[PDB]
């Protein structure tokens, strides 16, 4: 089945050592060494945002979100992320804990299954091997 | 590679009690998953839990000297613990904290980790399978 | 005269989602709902819904030119967004912020409203029913 | 059948002077007006004042074992009676809190209040009308 | 001898609501209980209830005079009134706060209060039975 | 020519106890002494105590028609009381809060009052005096 | 049927120090007392000390399986110790908190505790016989 | 029997700028009015006023070492300054702490004093008269 | 060189609305200003204006990438937005944060930003000015 | 036409160290700087530094005195001293808050001031140019 | 004649790793600097590690019951431990609290102690010779 | 080797004061005994008192200047003064902040100070064998 991996703003501007382009295909290859496919998006925008987290909603498709700054700000994205029935997993690139103090608070985690944070680009593969549990 | 899993107070029950939250896998079983799948990725892994936090600082120490990565569950000790935190930032190899559970969905108090500011980093809410990929990780450092 | 019934990020999708919490008729069955209820009163209700800051401050400007009336759900905005409060501000005709669940009985951070300072009023935990509440009101003002 | 109106301390001092911010209306003229609206609503208005928390809760009481609806202007018990709110938490029919000024606007100690998370929904800001329309809630459901 | 047990706000409602967190048992035979425990212990209880600050404060006074021990459950005014831990905060003899519920387990608010500070003792969460248990304490001092 | 001396909850009870805190002076002795220092710099004085609050706003709003100075010790109402407040918030003449102890010498939470900021002024820590100055005050206007 | 008391750090050396915050009590008299008021309801206690949280935290282990009930006085862990809440959490049968001193007429650090919100219920500063009250509580459930 | 009256920071400018806030009256023409109760009251009054800490503290300890009692409006100091705080404290007579305008109905940080808690009272908002009625006062002692 | 002016929320509406707090001139004049004076040193000034998050953002990147200097006024996402942050931490060249208003007069909420702590410098309060002062700065390095 | 340029404590000690966080001007070459810079507007300035508050205060005096704007670098103080904000409050034309660096980027502390709400603007983190941009906002309006 | 030095969790790992931040002195050599330290004052000092909260408590109940002195180093328990706290407020002889490194000079939660307020002194910053001035500090005293 | 020796705000007052608190010495006193141990140690060092900030921040400048190690206690100044604290940063040579009393025994505002942060090191409450402390570190270089 499909995994939705949606990523906020200034996401796009990877390159870690990798780029996004390049982060989408190990995403994509790794998916498929599982019965997974990956689909990778990328907005620097709230409302792409809750678009893709809505349909994703109604497909009941896992997601994997990493949604930069807004993990900090977004309600409208927490809200919109409640609904959906497949498990959630936030990822975060680096360790946002041993960085400002208003990084140590997110909107998301509580509705999370689960956060992977710190371990780099890595935390989305790791990510899609949980989800192939479904 | 030797790799270290330590586990901290509490977590010698598991799954003896609060499976809805913790899982129901034994403390035992798990030992075995870790091991069994860290051989799997060519890694050797000693785990241990101790609801001692004096051992578990000893442990942390000759992790330290030995210079071997260290997967961490700290449990309680998590929210309350400087003594830990700081025995800990003596390691010069990876360090990554685990969560069985989802700590953010909970109690505000476990919101808050002595711990994340000096680790490599940090699974929470994904069970048991929260080590295990913190073995993938150090795998390929 | 006309209203302008502004609704915020995750409205549409109204009865889609908790039934328990923000009831069962849809954003579509709502402006049917609003606008007959206008008509009723002698004024011409405009409904809209975005998921878009961008997009819900346009029509706050449009509003504040025309100098109309608006009856404003920010949804999660309103709980954030200093930028949306700052369109309100301007608007020299009524301003009345309506929350279809009672957002009091909820986490502790949905009860803090940048945009209530600067509203004439507020309707809150009545549910879809707020919006007609709010129509009349205005009708009389 | 039978609706609580009830108000707290000073509303018996309504439309007398204090009027930049509550009105020209006395307290004798928004009991008519309630009545008034109310049969209009099929309903009967029972409208009570007191500045003393042992009557207010007197009343509650009592609504609560007719389990009758409130409409609950409490002034500014709303802000420091947690005994105020208790005896509302025991009301098993709606029960709206309702402010003729808009709270939100003023000093930030009056925009807690304790009586909002316990009750169906609030309404502010909308003047004395603010009852009017909660009446117009509970004739709907 | 003499013991004065003191039932602040909304205590009369005590039966009759919520019998989860409350109890089953309504407050006459509550009354009826302490007095005949009371008895038991050789003391005299004199149980009372109302909602009313000043009626309360009015007891107090009373118990301050005649150096009687006082045995206090507050209710919502335990977290409010500091006039009441003023009336407490002069009784040569000593004082017991009881709280049938646990106050800890619950919103935040419960949490603290105006009279633990220059209370003799404070019995939390045991029910009904807190108010016997401290006719016990009494009955040794 | 009319000054309204209105004293709070526990007032009642001065001198009867606390000699250091207080002192030996009883209400009955104040009242007379206020009014003898009235009589002698052209005023009336009327000096009235309650440990209800409800008492209390009652002759604030009959001050409050009449257009009448109050010289104001609420006991402890000063730090929890918005409904007082807002009473106060309507007299045209001066309004004077008197404390006889210097409540900024003890417990953290006698330090805030909700009176001052609607006050004209504040006379605190001078003892029984503070009444027969706050007269001298309103004696000059 | 077995009862656990469990007194934790400093707890020990009772009666060596300071017969004006706790008792003249030492803790092998208080072993005894405990014992023997334990035997005269029908019960069975087994009063234990520690400064170890560890060796705390395996007595309160073993009575979760027992599914026994536990007096818990935690000392300053009370104020500290996530990792005693959550072996706490687990325990079947009533846990109950009990404190010599009235913690609350203290440090406001002494006024917080991780165990209160999970017990049935909590006793303060009722000396050492808030543990024979405690007792009672149980023989009663 | 010398009286020191101690002007801080800004008070040179009374008169000069604002009010009312300040009032209309001068330091000079202050001067000459705290000259004239002087005489009225029969004791001497010694009037100081400087922009600098320093000043302020010696005059304060030439007090200190002739126990004289103190009147001080310290101006912007009041907020502040530790240092004269501590210097207040050695005073064995009286201390009275004046402020012109009532600090509580400006910017919350007027609303902490450093100076109220090691002061025998405080006068706040009578305008200059403040000065007049705590030369008053001391005319007791 | 080339200087980018971006301008965030609502700054497209300069007066049509409030002239007292943001001035008298709307933004195409600002324009047209700013190039007089970007000419009259030897820049380029590219101004553009969005409501939009997502714009700002993207107009953010292309100036580092650029390695251009950016003059940024948010306008309220600069309370808010941490994203915005996160893209000028990239800009290698100078950024200026620019406002119009002094905030430090207002709300206490418009007293943080989450841009000042990144930015070369901060200019506010001075009116249209603060742009025109920003280039000139920028022409100096 | 003076303006006045105002450096408080440690700005005697530009460029003598450190590099870094202030530049490499000293004060006696700064003060030249701006002569030169104002005289070449038209303005004639008066450049101060002192590390006395009261000096500062008496020259913030002449400024209001003279109706004269005012460059206010009051380095330290500008976090601590409500005397300076006083004096300050009081100039009736502009009033130019300056830091040579930008205080954001440094320890909390240092991101507050008193100044700041009742200057007419603040240049922050453009360094020694700072003085020199807020004459050319004084050239004007 | 008799001072108790202890030493709380992670002391044992003394310039053992890292820094700078702490020398570069072994805790074996740091008890060998505060007892000839001691001996040329004419004291007997007597130096414990422990990163067992127990064994701290333990010592200090002796230190209490003995009525010696103790210069006490509790690492990351000051900031953390109220069972150090109580059972340090037992005792009636001198209580010094040392720290090797600045706290004030790092992360905000280290600036608070809850052994402070019962102490007799702190020295804060003064490296492996905040041990030595505590020990002088109790010769000069002695009656 | 010379060392400075700098006292603040009320320590010339030293040893005629609540010596409960700051011990029996004078400060002439202690000038020689300081003199005297600096003498044995081989050091020559000079000892100053101001109550004067200013005086302060120019005796720093010079030590700065002079690169010689400070022993200062700044008094009431610790808890206030950001200028002091800046003075200090500048000192190449160490700096020892020296306090007589245990300020974490005082009050809780004593708790912090803006000079420890950026001192070589803090002794506090040994009393006035505290400096002399601080001398024998000082020859330890
Ligand atoms: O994945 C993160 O660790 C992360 C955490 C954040 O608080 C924000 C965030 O978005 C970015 C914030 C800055 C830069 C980049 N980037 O792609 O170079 C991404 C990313
Ligand atoms: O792994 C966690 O998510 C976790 C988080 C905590 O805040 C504490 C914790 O330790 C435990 C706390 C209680 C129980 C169990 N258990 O083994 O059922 C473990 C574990
Ligand atoms: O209208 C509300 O009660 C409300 C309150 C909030 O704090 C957020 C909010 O946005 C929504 C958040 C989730 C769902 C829906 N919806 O109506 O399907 C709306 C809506
Ligand atoms: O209904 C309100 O808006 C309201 C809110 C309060 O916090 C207090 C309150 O009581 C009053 C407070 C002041 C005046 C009047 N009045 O009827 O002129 C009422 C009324
Ligand atoms: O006894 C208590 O547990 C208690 C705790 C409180 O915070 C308040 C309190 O007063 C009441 C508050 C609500 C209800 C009832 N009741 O007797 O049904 C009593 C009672
Ligand atoms: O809340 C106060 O700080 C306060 C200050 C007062 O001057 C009076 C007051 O009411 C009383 C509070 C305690 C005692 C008495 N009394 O006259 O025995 C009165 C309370
Ligand atoms: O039992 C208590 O009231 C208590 C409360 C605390 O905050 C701490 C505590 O641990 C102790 C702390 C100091 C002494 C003793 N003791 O039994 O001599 C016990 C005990
Ligand atoms: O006496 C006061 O109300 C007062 C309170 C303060 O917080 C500061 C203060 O200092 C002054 C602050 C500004 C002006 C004047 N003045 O007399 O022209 C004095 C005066
Ligand atoms: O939130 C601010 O502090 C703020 C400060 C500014 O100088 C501008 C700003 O954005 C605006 C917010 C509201 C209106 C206008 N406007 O251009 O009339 C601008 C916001
Ligand atoms: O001008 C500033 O940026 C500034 C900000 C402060 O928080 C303090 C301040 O005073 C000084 C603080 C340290 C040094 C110097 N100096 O002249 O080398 C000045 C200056
Ligand atoms: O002595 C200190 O400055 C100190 C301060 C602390 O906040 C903790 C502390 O214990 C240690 C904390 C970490 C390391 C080491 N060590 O001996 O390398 C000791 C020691
Ligand atoms: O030396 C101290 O511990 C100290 C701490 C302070 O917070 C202030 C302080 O200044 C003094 C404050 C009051 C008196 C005296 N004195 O020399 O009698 C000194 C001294």
């Amino acid at each position: 089945l499909i995994v939705n991996v949606i990523n906020g703003p200034n996401l796009g501007r990877l390159g870690g050592g990798t780029t996004h382009d390049e982060l989408v295909a190990l995403i994509e290859r790794e998916a498929a060494e599982l019965g997974l496919k990956a689909v990778v998006r990328q907005s620097d925008s709230e409302a792409q945002l809750l678009d893709w987290i809505h349909q994703a909603a109604d497909a009941a498709e896992p997601v994997i979100l990493n949604a930069g700054g807004l993990t900090h700000t977004s309600v409208a994205l927490r809200d919109a992320c409640a609904e959906l029935s497949a498990p959630l997993i936030e990822v975060h690139i680096s360790n946002v804990h041993a960085r400002e103090e208003f990084r140590r608070h997110s909107y998301l985690s509580p509705i999370a299954t689960g956060v992977i944070v710190g371990l780099g680009i890595q935390g989305y593969l790791l990510a899609l091997r949980y989800l192939a549990e479904h």
